[PDB]
């Protein structure tokens, strides 16, 4: 695992995160904060993660499609574009605005809130954040729906291969696409079901989080959604880093979710698997009780692209 | 240090808090309602804290003058009342509705937020959050100011004897009152100060956080307008539990004072000095950086006090 | 919580624990043996647990009443007879052999064992082992049926009014009565039912180990059948310390009961409600799952009476 | 080091252990069930490892010549057979049954158990249990003869070039052959020699884990037994992962030794030496001590030709 | 155990510790510094040992008895003399200079390190460092000579009533008499013995910490000259916290000895039979591989009288 | 991170070290056993670091360029010499002697001292000891002069990029150069300034370890010094581990530095920025508050280099 590296994308879970979405401002002074701030990121990650012995903070930056067009007008990764909208038989994935993320993850909450402080100290009226939210883990790597969540995760080697570019864009190699969708949930409704719907729902176990058997599970559980199968039968993995989050006050019971991969017509088709069904309208029930409430692509530059920046 | 036991005040400092203030329904059956919960919280509390081996979940019900009327109309302890409100010559101390307080406290934030879930639950419709801070540690003990917060508390038979009620109230023996007070900080103002101002400002060093010599100590310092001395010499100290909370695109960075006593006429008379000013004027310069935005004081009943209301 | 003091019941679960129980031989110079041993348990306690630094080793050492009527012939606690054996209507509660019960926690196994090592080494042909499991915490505080087991145990001074002798029979104030239940489990049996007979079988729901309401809380539910009240309405716990084990190879799979009381009449009538059913054959459905191999009463004597054996 | 990866050699030493051999069913549906999981044994894996954060759990899967040959006919590692049976002057090491070996090692016993509960409950009646054993680290990383236990391991590099096929057998590059023996202990015979006997037995000092000065180091110890120089002075290593296990109450105190080597030829020379002699009859003084029960060698596969397996 | 609490003599072992010995200057205006520094010895304390959420750190200030008769003329514990120094047949026990021990523990050096560092600057010249001694834990709880060092320590209960003065000097209640001695030891001397002579010269086996046997156990052992036996029959403890030390450049190996009794009656008869023997020339061997470079005894107030220390 | 392999120099900071630095005797057979203990240096690594499970415990041999004439006449590393000593306007860099370091760290301080006690002993008379220090982290990673030390440090590629040989010195690859200097602070000069002439004095803001803005950055300050730009733009780094020492009796409050490089260029560019000044006469301030007692200059050999010594 990198240490103090940004753009360190194939990291453990972490217990704490923080995912910060901000807009930049039109103006050609903007820009240039904005590409001075992310390209010499390493510097914040340091000045915080450094205090920390064990070095768990890592920061991530994606940048959007428009606002990489305004600083990179001549070279660009082969499949940034902003979030494609959909809207399914039922529930609907919106696209909601996003130039800059930050994907911030630390073994404690001050670090990563600090790290925050400080990257936006730095960007002043050059960047507007338009999400926020601190994630934290949720008992044994559960989320607020009471189940496991991220078991299926590639790691190591396999993480590399399904979240990085390789020689299919090589001047990107190293880069990342990331779409971010922050998902509340009806926790009364979810409530209603007996442990055994959810488990349909899902496509596991709840407290055990084994994986149905074949003749167990549900064509349109989450599982069989999210399994992506190509024609030589090889399986394409995302990188997914989902954290809870809420507000016992206004009853926000919600679940940040967070997924790299090398190409996002992975991460497009399992969401339009979830939200449109396969077949069409056999749509992932786990969206009967979680509502998006944003949806923003974002690239991830390799720290040379990164450091690259404005230049 | 008590281990799952409801209405341990005299808990060390931990790594993550959940302060909750909530008022109850006006009906018979949401005064139940409230009682059923309250004094049955060694459940939840139990049922959460439980699950973690080293058992660092505490929470602390306090209950407001208003609602205590309510429930327990015979027998008051001494010194039970609402909040006073302070108009100082430049900052004021507003006193803010709550009839209930959940201070909670453990090493981890999913063991504080499930607690918090699981209380709001049971009191369904018969109250309603008014009041949501998570608290996090910041650093080497620090608040958002950039000091170590919390240094002088008492310890041990201190704490004992300058917050739980002893042989001056019998009928309310081991009970405690606190008060609470959210503030929000301007932090551009602060980060004008120099070291030494800020210094002077809370009347301790930074980095070091050693107290001010006398011969440099300022009279309007945060620690000479909160050192309370009476006409024998003795000191009266009061048991603090302060946490950092914020949001960084509300530009909100925030320290959520609680603090306990056997009698608030010690917490109180700090405020008098703080907000007031000794002599009056001469008031607490924390305050030109610092605003409230609650004020509200709970009664904190003993376990065995807890367990009858209702009754 | 005591550091390395034999005879420490009140102590917080742990991560590791060993149980032994064996059987005295008949002769003068094997009781002279088991005596010295056991009366110098600080020794060995001393000589194992001094090596970590956190000194989270315990020891309780119980003697049973045969042992004990041989040992101590003039001076018995009020309530010390061998374990009463239950028949109930399906299930029933076997009396086995055993003088001495050693209950041996500790953060770590070596340490479980390595004390163990120096006792029986200590003991040699002056007892045999008659039982041996040692023990381990199975994910968040759960037994091997999957549900939290310890929530509602009383802690700290409820735990010593609950499990110490106190003013009732003060020549052995500070002691305790400990029983112990080897179970084994039909883990294909319990897997059978849904999670929800199975809260209906333990009377608390199994992810979140919350109780279940009054209003859907069975008569024979675990939980039920082992509340129990006297006709002033007081409540009346025991101290339970209960451990997973077991082996793959054998398809065992095992809860080792253990329950601390200052009287075994509460412990003996949760066994009678358990086993013989309120009313009369309304017997515990945990026990269709469960099966007890072994049963065995234990004084737990003071330190001072402890240290007094074999004099 | 690798997260949640099957057939993870590679691992530093841990606290908990589990050693499982199994031998598979005779008919074909027997066959296939055990390819069906262990070519898939990423699923339990990670449906146990990632609910700890630290991602400790690893799982290692060995199989048997014989049951090689009933699955994957035609292609076959280079040095694959059965465990050769030694019969020394003094001491003999038995060829015992086995079709599979599972090498779980985690941080927690919980995870082992259940990483093997898991297991063995997919295997159902397709394969059955003929050794377990459920090892624990004792003290500081010693066996239980008192004596550190793998301080001359290779590590990074050299444990790869020591433990995994590589060019010379390249359609297996990545795989690795692993020996087990389940040694038992006669303790009263070993704590008869003095400190110095034992250290001349093993070939290092006793506390402080120092090999023998060469003039002090005998020609039958351990170490001088266990060290191989090829004709070039190169010498050859083995990746061994020992770990600590027993019954007091059987008076079983053992070591269970696993090792792994790119060449079986390295490990079964250690063996030869060890067992018949160098000079023959010259055997290793730690077999006067222990008595290996079990001894069954395997193939490891890497992680692709594992998951090909069935096919 | 106590938190940041001054004159906790009964502080379970740490990690780190710092021993400081100070002469204070002849003027009265160095008197009263001292006093002020000592009696306020809470202020930094707190401001260290508040940063460490754990609060491991300690002080416990010990005043010698020349420098007590300079500010508590009219009241004196009862057995506060200097250390009297010992000529025995083969070896002596100095007595050196001291007037203020600082006995400084965390689980932390740099907690030690800054806490004296804030001691040593508050003093500034109305005291002199005349020892200095920055101690650290060895391996499983050993000192340099391989023996496992403090077992037999007195825990609990025992330790308050073994350290703690009690009515029989009610004046001083709660205080306690403390020895230092700086232990040189001859490395080559001792490990040219057998471990089994060793543990003769100890009383207890090296590797396993168990005392040896009565028919084994010399009459000059440690073990055998540090027990002391009353004419009832009654044993009597002293409260040892002993840490490693040393230069390797200096060939300087050391053990810090610190003993704590409510009476030094215990601690100096302890120190008459090791170094004077029982009989008169069975002294201990252990002085024949650790030599005494100071001596030191010291009254430890309780924190009521040390607070009103100067007044 | 390797695990106990010799000559890691990529390794991250940790709680405790040691520098030891020796000169070698003259004789032949005083060259010989030097060769010996460091070519087989793993041997001691291992026997001390196996012994805590974490595996922290790493060793990097340094030889001096006089020495490595006596052992390696015929094949030497490209840029090895004695430390150039520096004579600036105000402060000089000595060189002083030394023929071979230890830089050893760990988590613990004692497996740091008996690792240096084992090699000390190793070594015998063919070597003394010259310079020792027991290095220590100082709160959040802060240097005696109260700021963050080591920041902007490369880590990963960076670091192995920046300290090892490669294509360069091709028979020296994965060797380095390192340079050590014991620095002794004036603290009571370096508390006379403010906050804000200290961080004008370092380059960055204390508290808080953020660089100071372009425009606020002073020409001398250690940032600007240290920062080593090429005509092409490009940056070049050091990796340094700098820790704390002292004694608080002799007033000595310390920065012991260590710096590796792939070539001295770099690190001797640096030394002479601070010391004679850029331009000449503007030398770093941090030099009037901290003065080099040592400066010393070795060759690291690659591990398959260093094992050849002697040959
Ligand atoms: C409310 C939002 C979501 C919840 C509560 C949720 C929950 C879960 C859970 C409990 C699992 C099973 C354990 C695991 O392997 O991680 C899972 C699997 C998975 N989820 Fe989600 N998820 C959410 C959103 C998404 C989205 C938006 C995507 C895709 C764009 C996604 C992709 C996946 C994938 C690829 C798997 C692994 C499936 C497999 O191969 O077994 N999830 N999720
Ligand atoms: C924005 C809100 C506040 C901030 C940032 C703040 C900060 C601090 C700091 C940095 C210290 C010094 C270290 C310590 O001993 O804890 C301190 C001390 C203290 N504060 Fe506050 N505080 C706040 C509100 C309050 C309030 C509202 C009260 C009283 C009602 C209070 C009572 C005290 C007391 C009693 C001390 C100890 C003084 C002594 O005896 O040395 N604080 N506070
Ligand atoms: C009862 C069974 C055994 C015990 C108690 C035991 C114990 C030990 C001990 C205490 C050491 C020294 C520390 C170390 O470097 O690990 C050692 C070394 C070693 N053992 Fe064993 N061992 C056992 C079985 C085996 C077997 C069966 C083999 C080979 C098939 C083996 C191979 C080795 C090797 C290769 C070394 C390292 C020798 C060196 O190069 O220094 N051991 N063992
Ligand atoms: C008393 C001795 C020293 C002290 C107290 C000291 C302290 C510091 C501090 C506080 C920093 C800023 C944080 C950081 O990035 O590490 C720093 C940076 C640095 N120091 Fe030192 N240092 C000392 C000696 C040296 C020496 C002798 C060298 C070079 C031979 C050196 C090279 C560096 C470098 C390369 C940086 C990073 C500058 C950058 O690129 O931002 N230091 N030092």
């Amino acid at each position: 695992v990198a240490r103090l590296a940004p753009q360190a994308v194939l990291t453990p879970p972490s217990a704490a995160s923080l995912f910060l979405v901000l807009v930049a401002g039109d103006s050609d002074d903007d820009r240039a904060t904005v590409c001075d701030v992310i390209s010499g990121i390493d510097g914040p990650l340091k000045a915080v993660g450094f205090r920390e012995l064990a070095g768990s903070l890592s920061c991530v930056v994606g940048v959007g499609a428009q606002f990489w067009d305004r600083v990179s007008a001549s070279s660009k990764p082969a499949h940034l574009h902003p979030f494609v909208p959909l809207s399914g038989p039922v529930h609907s994935a919106p696209s909601t605005p996003g130039d800059l993320l930050f994907h911030i993850k630390a073994a404690r909450k001050d670090l990563c809130f600090e790290l925050g402080r400080q990257i936006v100290s730095a960007l002043g009226s050059a960047a507007t954040v338009v999400d926020e939210v601190h994630g934290f883990r949720y008992f044994d790597s559960r989320d607020l729906l009471g189940f496991v969540d991220g078991t299926e995760n590639p790691t190591d080697d396999d993480a590399a291969d399904s979240a990085l570019i390789g020689d299919e864009d090589p001047d990107f190699r190293g880069g990342s696409y990331v779409i971010v969708q922050k998902y509340l949930h009806d926790m009364s409704a979810w409530n209603t079901l007996s442990t055994e719907e959810q488990e349909r729902v899902i496509g596991r176990t709840k407290l055990e989080n084994v994986e149905l058997d074949d003749d167990a599970q549900p064509s349109n559980s989450h599982v069989t959604l999210n399994t992506i199968v190509d024609d030589d039968g090889v399986e394409h993995d995302i990188l997914r880093d989902n954290m809870a989050f809420g507000s016992l006050g206004e009853a926000e019971y919600g679940t940040y979710f967070i997924g790299y991969a090398k190409d996002p017509a992975v991460t497009e088709l399992m969401l339009r698997r979830m939200f449109l069904g396969e077949p069409p309208g056999n749509y992932d029930r786990v969206l009967d009780f979680s509502t998006a409430a944003t949806g923003t692509l974002f690239f991830v530059p390799s720290r040379d692209v990164l450091e690259s920046l404005g230049d």
